[PDB]
């Protein structure tokens, strides 16, 4: 190839994948370690029938972890995310269920591919490579311009 049009290119898409995981995997860690200095208040509770964590000071409030994602997600893909793993608020205080999750997908090896270019909204499908040996997953990610900086229209859209 030789021509290049849009906004949004390969290279992009690929490291908004990559950053988009990152942010994820982090969120459901409880914090985020890009934060040294944040104070975790290490207590738990009950709620629906699981028990829940407690967030440190950068990811505090319900804001604060809005205000997090905001750079690589769309608001709509923040709150769908927070509703679909039931994240809430105990005494002013964010809290997320205990659980874990990872993901035998070699995402730095990964490659994109352009499906669809409309205005503020643009998709790629991404071919990544397995870290068990196993023949390459087909994933799709869909990125949309808020203002003036490119989003996922989705929380969990990459992992």
């Amino acid at each position: 190839g030789k021509n290049t049009s849009g906004d949004l290119s390969q290279k992009q898409a690929l490291q908004l994948a990559l950053s988009a995981r990152e942010h994820f995997w982090n969120t459901m860690s409880g914090h985020n370690p890009k934060v040294k200095k944040a104070v975790c208040p290490s207590g738990t509770f009950e709620y629906q029938n699981l028990q829940y964590v407690y967030m440190c000071s950068d990811l505090g409030t319900k804001a604060k972890a809005v205000n997090y994602l905001t750079p690589i997600f769309t608001k709509t893909a923040i709150e769908k995310g927070f509703k679909d793993y039931h994240f809430t608020v105990s005494k002013g205080k964010l809290a997320v269920p205990i659980g874990d999750g990872d993901n035998l997908l070699n995402w730095k090896k990964s490659t994109a591919k352009l499906i669809s270019k409309k205005g503020s909204t643009i998709t790629y499908e991404f071919t990544v490579p397995t870290l068990d040996g196993s023949p390459s997953a087909k994933r799709k990610v869909t990125f949309v311009k808020e203002n003036k900086k490119w989003k996922v229209n989705q929380f969990d859209a990459v992992i």
